[PDB]
């Protein structure tokens, strides 16, 4: 669903929507993929446990960042729902980039029927940053466990009889409002100086 | 809490017990473990999920078993708590493991301030066999995440002013019914043959 006028996102359907996400994590076809999405999932149930103590307080991302604020001081940003969409959101954005890359014809023609170098720029421009050395090892070890680019988007349609171009087209017309929704988030992250840069 | 006489064990005390573990990764002293974490909760709220259906039909991890068997015929028991329980009790068994033969003095003398030799022998014996190729390795990448022995009972403790000899002792009581529970459990997917040899 698109963006109010207003640019602000509310709690319950993000949350709603998100959840879609972590089964997504099957289409990748082993079990490598497990703690990821384990991971995904546990930011997820933190915000919301977080929304469910007040859902009127916390019905926008926004109010979220902002009682926060008030209710922590200084441990703000890195306590509570802000920390776990903090975390969520660059898991968005792998895989937004991901995605796109994919869908923008991204490859190496030594090995096209892979998805290393559209993983790998996914990984530089959301998560690289936040990461020290070993944890950079753990991704670079983890894509040997990456299916082939053919598995992957077959598992996104399915046994679903249709076409790369097809499926590919369908993640184009996904990846608008989902883009969108992800720069308001990295946008509200930095207009609130609440984006931290510790290196884990 | 000891086994009582007829060794069931209650299924609603079981998860409140193993809840307090997964709290205890971050004595581990990095992000590296947090996936795991996540993964080890993820099997505490599967079991406690299907348990509070009914937590009659389920007061025992071995009527989870056998209501199981009787619910999903063909498809146990790589289903529901029963599937969750079988990974969740390996996770067990590979903390046993570890914190037994550190108890016991095992190391390796040319490096005798880590814990490495200890996590593989825990590795061989809790997981290795249902791992492939890949986890094997991802494994083996994670240790160079792992504390020093000296950083990791103190992380037990706290700074929490106690000698290391001190912390083993509390080990070593603790790991007495933490083995002779997990003992049982393993008894009991051997005795079900609910145990699935698959290597993911
Ligand atoms: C045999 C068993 C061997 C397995 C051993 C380990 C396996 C490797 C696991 C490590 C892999 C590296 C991934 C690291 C992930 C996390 O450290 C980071 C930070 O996670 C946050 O840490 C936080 C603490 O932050 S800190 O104070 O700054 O430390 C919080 O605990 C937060 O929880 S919450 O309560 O706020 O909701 C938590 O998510 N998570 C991420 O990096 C996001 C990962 C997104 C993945 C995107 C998709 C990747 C796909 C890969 C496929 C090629
Ligand atoms: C930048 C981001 C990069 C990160 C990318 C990936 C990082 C590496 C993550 C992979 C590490 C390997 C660990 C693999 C764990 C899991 O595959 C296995 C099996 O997990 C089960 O799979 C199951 C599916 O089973 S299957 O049908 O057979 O596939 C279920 O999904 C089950 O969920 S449940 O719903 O049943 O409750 C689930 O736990 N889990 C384990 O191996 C247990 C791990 C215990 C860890 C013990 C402590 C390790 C400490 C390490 C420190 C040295």
């Amino acid at each position: 669903k698109p963006l109010p006028a207003d640019k602000q996102i509310e709690t319950g359907p993000f949350l709603e929507a998100v959840s879609h996400l972590p089964p997504f994590f099957d289409c990748l076809g082993s079990p490598v993929f497990t703690p990821i999405k384990a991971v995904i999932s546990g930011n997820i149930t933190k915000i919301k446990a977080v929304y469910d103590t007040n859902p009127a307080k916390f019905r926008t991302l926004q109010n979220i960042l902002e009682v926060e604020k008030e209710m922590y001081g200084a441990e703000w940003p890195k306590v509570g729902a802000t920390l776990a969409l903090m975390w969520l959101k660059r898991g968005l954005r792998f895989i937004q980039v991901f995605l796109q890359s994919i869908c923008d014809g991204e490859r190496d023609e030594n090995h096209p029927n892979l998805i290393r170098v559209n993983a790998t720029k996914a990984y530089e421009m959301a998560l690289k940053k936040y990461h020290g050395w070993i944890v950079q090892k753990i991704f670079q070890a983890a894509l040997y466990a990456a299916p082939y680019k053919s598995d992957f988007l077959k598992a996104l349609s399915k046994g679903q009889n249709v076409t790369e171009e097809e499926c590919l087209e369908k993640i184009r017309l996904f990846l608008v409002n989902y883009t969108a929704t992800i720069d308001v988030i990295y946008e509200m992250y930095t207009q609130m100086n609440a984006e931290l840069n510790y290196k884990v």
